[PDB]
């Protein structure tokens, strides 16, 4: 009912500390392993306890990630903490995180039941807040490579957008090979529908315009249980991908036949409310060409978002915007001179 | 309600007829498109249509295939027609089919769904129709490349089965590339999940031997909605992969770590009473070594199979098996003493 353990500040002095919690359940199962809520002694504080297999052999990828980040829109680990479990002579990393009651899987589902969409203002907030956070980890070199609305944590009082799991994420190295199956079915790159090995940054890119379509659709924008239907939902509104688009996502693909088919405008997609300057995003984010994508920090100062930099800006619930223009030289280091819009007049 | 097209036979002459048919309704969709039952007025005999747009650029492969495919346990292509459809000013090929009734799918979900588990007698005459269909196509050097429940249709009364969709089925060449991205979420190969554009027909023999688990299990074998999940579901069953196995799926794979994991013996996967042998087909169909997986020609004659060549055997509803040894030269091709085994004494 009450469990103690040592464990180490996932940030912070590297010195080992009693950690008392209560009120343990299990909220989620998965391939990774199981989420747990519990509820800190001392704070009265909420954390989820995420627990992992760790390979004996080499240190673990994702707490190695995880000990580094710091920002406003990634899940905080508060604690991490070794421990058996479940099967025989394993040893589990339990990674301590802060509770975060909603995710972007469970909102969007939660309107789509009611046959609504939701609201413009709110689409902006989390996608603004995803690519801020993508632009974040990016600028150290790290891919998510699993972006999916399961892996939003949102906080629907507050408007505040976390990215979790980092058990995909890498480093990655030019001239350095990766596994080209990660990525959940429908918002995987072409280039690793491709089963590319040399993709950088921008798959995540590409799965974020995959999720901003979908809040703005109420559905999957490329939904398919194989690989090929996933292509065909893509080719119907991309159109045809050119050769030359297609040595850029993986050249072993140059010489196969595509379906022939003309690019279904951008306009018709979506629904007629949906506003024109999402549409715009969207087209620029879900490019073939990995390098014809966005930066996240360029989808930061997209206009879509200017009505985040509107001084006069309000949520409904009645309270302000969150944090979304303190932005450190980390963040911006991909392009400095984009400042000039990310941190509006009134901010400085 | 009675509906007249101008369409050609799918074998003999290429003799545009009349054709009527009515009593339309959909009984299915996808990204190819629609599928529709249908009446046949002059027989009265049922068909169902599959609706897919057309290339007017190159020739439709899946139906050059149909034509050619003549066997027991392949769905016949009565017709074929060209007609006016969703989009505007477009082409679809529309491909009359004979009616049968039922999936595995289906009938593996209302056993899964009730918690029972289909009688092996059951398993073992669709599957070995399914291991015949392929050597079938094998024969001619076609990969399915999409084997699934779905795309196995039966008939309850008779017990057939017959193999759909040849939309996704290719002439494969070695040395020759081929798109890595078909085949369908749970059924894929494990060079398939690592993106080998390199592969053989024994991809359709890893996918027979996963819906072979999914029916003694009650469930998928190696759910999953990334690579990752659906591989480290594969490790847990067959163990880690040797660096041997791993070049022979894709060589430029071997770099990569794999979790370290024990081999999980093949009898405690499946519940207790499972067949000894139906334990040990599967442990022979699903080997990361391709080259090591058997033929379909072996999995007809592999001893889970015995039963059925029994010369009492019958249908749970006091029939007689459907025709399950009359085999061509071209089905035995092969391996042609294996005839010996598969065509009984009471049947020659
Ligand atoms: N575990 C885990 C997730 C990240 C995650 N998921 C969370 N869910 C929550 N809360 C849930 C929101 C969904 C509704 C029930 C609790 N809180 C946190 N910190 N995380 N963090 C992963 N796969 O890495
Ligand atoms: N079209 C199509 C499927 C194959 C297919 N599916 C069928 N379903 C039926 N009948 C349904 C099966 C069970 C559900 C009711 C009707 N009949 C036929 N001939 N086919 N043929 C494909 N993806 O190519
Ligand atoms: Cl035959
Ligand atoms: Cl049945
Ligand atoms: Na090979």
């Amino acid at each position: 009912k009450v469990t103690t353990v040592v464990a180490t500040p996932g940030q912070g002095p590297d010195r080992p500390q009693e950690v008392s919690y209560t009120d343990t359940k299990v909220i989620g199962n998965g391939s990774f392993g199981v989420v747990y809520q519990a509820k800190l002694c001392d704070s009265g504080e909420l954390v989820a306890i995420k627990k992992v297999l760790q390979d004996k052999r080499f240190k673990n990828r994702e707490l190695q990630i995880m000990r580094k980040l710091d920002h406003c829109n990634i899940v905080r680990l508060r604690y991490f903490f070794y421990s058996s479990g479940e099967k025989k002579d394993e040893v589990y990393l339990n990674l301590v995180l802060d509770y975060v009651p909603e995710t972007v899987y469970r909102v969007a589902r939660h309107y789509s039941r009611a046959k609504q969409t939701l609201p413009v203002i709110y689409v902006k907030l989390y996608m603004y807040q995803l690519f801020r956070s993508l632009a974040y980890i990016h600028s150290f070199g790290i891919c998510h490579r699993d972006i999916k609305p399961q892996n939003l944590l949102l906080d629907p009082d507050t408007a505040v957008l976390k990215l979790c799991d980092f058990g995909s994420a890498k480093q990655l190295v030019r001239g350095e090979p990766n596994v080209s199956y990660i990525c959940s079915r429908y918002y995987r790159a072409p280039e690793l529908i491709f089963g590319a090995t040399d993709y950088t940054s921008s798959i995540d890119v590409w799965s974020a315009g995959c999720v901003l379509a979908e809040l703005l659709l109420g559905q999957p924008i490329f939904p398919g249980d194989s690989g090929v239907d996933q292509l065909v939902e893509i080719i119907k509104v991309l159109g045809t991908p050119t050769r030359e688009q297609i040595r850029e996502m993986n050249p072993n693909y140059t010489e196969f036949k595509f379906p022939q088919i003309k690019a279904h405008p951008w306009t018709k997609v979506f629904r007629p409310r949906t506003p024109p300057e999402a549409i715009a995003l969207c087209s620029r984010l879900l490019e073939y060409t990995p390098t014809a994508r966005l930066t996240p920090l360029e989808a930061c100062a997209h206009s879509f978002f200017d009505e985040l930099r509107d001084p006069n800006v309000k949520l409904p619930n009645g309270r302000d915007t969150p944090a979304l223009f303190n932005f450190t030289t980390q963040e911006l280091s991909s392009n400095p001179p984009l400042a000039t819009i990310l941190i509006p007049p009134h901010a400085r």
